[PDB]
């Protein structure tokens, strides 16, 4: 009666252990999943099986899965690159999602907190770069200073806005500020490559190697920009845009960013985004040429950074392991999982059983066989 339950739970533990030690099964499983903007479901299924990397052993095995899955994904899913940027690369976003945990979060704050705080603090931060906006603020400032409605029109074109010396002066000043502010963020990021979690740098290393192997004709530049999509755009950008939501800063129990603070961070994030991909501001905005020159120069720094980030030790060397006989100091590996999660996992393995274990004599087939029927919410 009761022994039935136990034995099955132990049987599951055994199966889960096989899943952890042989990345092939779960790598294949992930491949057999729908391209969703969210990885919420597969994240809980996968991460749970590794206890969210609670120890070095699990951490090692998890990265092995990421490596295996990413390699597979690039090889049989990425047709002409750019899809990594444009699409929803399952593995890439899983890696980023995993790095939203304690480790990754701690790393981001060490890298960004100082500069984000600076921006948060500076009450008098003017990095406004739109001539029309500067014009409007000007007219309104006079209006409230004087107390009379200005004779100047509220609606004006950029060229006619720049017609005023005061506008051009404020713009020149604002431009210099945007550059200084953006330079502080760039520097803080470029000089903190070592603060980025190994798991993140390692995957960038894997990504670059896999891409170079599928697209030999792809230039070292086009590949580094792809790595930047992972390192800067996907990993850091969201946190600069929403520092509180990403635990970069700790606001009062009931505090939130001011619209000024959000706007400012939004603009800086935009600057960095352009720099990381060597993307110039276009349109009829010649007043921004100073900014574009800064972006081209900045890209050089970002490029070397993306390169350095990939210069990381192989998995074996990093975790100081020669055989697997290592890491296993946890004695009896236990995977902490609920009945609900067991049912989800069991159901998936059964739906893709032949896809995850193509060999008819694969050991997992027997394990799943004797494990039998998927349990009920209460068995």
């Amino acid at each position: 009666a009761s022994k039935e339950k136990r034995e099955k739970l132990e049987a599951y533990q055994h199966l889960f252990y096989l899943l952890q030690t042989n990345p092939t099964y779960l790598a294949k499983l992930i491949f057999q999943m729908p391209q969703n903007k969210s990885t919420k479901f597969m994240d809980s299924v996968i991460f749970t099986l590794y206890n969210y990397a609670s120890n070095q052993r699990e951490e090692y095995l998890l990265l092995r899965l990421f490596k295996t899955a990413l390699q597979e994904e690039i090889k049989s899913k990425v047709d002409q690159i750019q899809e990594i940027v444009t699409g929803n690369p399952t593995v890439i976003k899983m890696v980023v999602s995993f790095n939203r945990g304690a480790r990754g979060q701690n790393a981001l704050r060490q890298i960004l907190a100082p500069v984000v705080k600076e921006i948060m603090d500076d009450k008098s931060l003017n990095i406004k770069t739109d001539p029309v906006d500067i014009y409007k603020s000007w007219v309104n400032q006079m209006e409230s200073q004087t107390g009379e409605a200005s004779k100047l029109p509220y609606d004006v074109t950029p060229e006619q806005a720049l017609a005023h010396e005061e506008v051009k002066t404020r713009l020149d000043s604002s431009i210099r500020n945007m550059r200084a502010v953006t330079d502080k963020f760039l520097s803080a990021i470029v000089s903190s490559v070592d603060k980025i979690p190994y798991g993140m740098r390692f995957i960038a290393k894997v990504l670059k190697d896999s891409l170079h192997e599928k697209f030999p004709d792809a230039g070292e530049d086009e590949l580094l920009k792809i790595i930047g999509n992972l390192l800067y755009y996907r990993y850091m950008n969201p946190a600069i845009v929403a520092p509180d939501a990403f635990d970069i800063i700790d606001l009062s129990a009931g505090g939130q960013l001011t619209t000024d603070q959000r706007r400012n961070l939004g603009s800086i994030a935009k600057m960095l985004q352009h720099a990381a991909s060597n993307k110039m501001f276009l349109g009829d905005n010649a007043h921004l040429s100073i900014i574009n020159e800064y972006l081209s120069q900045s890209y050089q720094k970002f490029r070397r950074f993306f390169q350095t980030a990939c210069d990381v030790p192989e998995l074996q060397d990093k975790f100081n392991v020669d055989e697997y006989s290592d890491l296993v100091t946890l004695t009896k590996p236990v995977i902490y999982i609920s009945i609900g999660e067991i049912i989800n996992t069991h159901t998936l393995l059964l739906d893709h059983q032949d896809a995850i274990a193509p060999e008819h004599n694969d050991p997992i087939h027997e394990l799943l066989d004797d494990l039998g029927e998927v349990p009920t919410i209460e068995s």
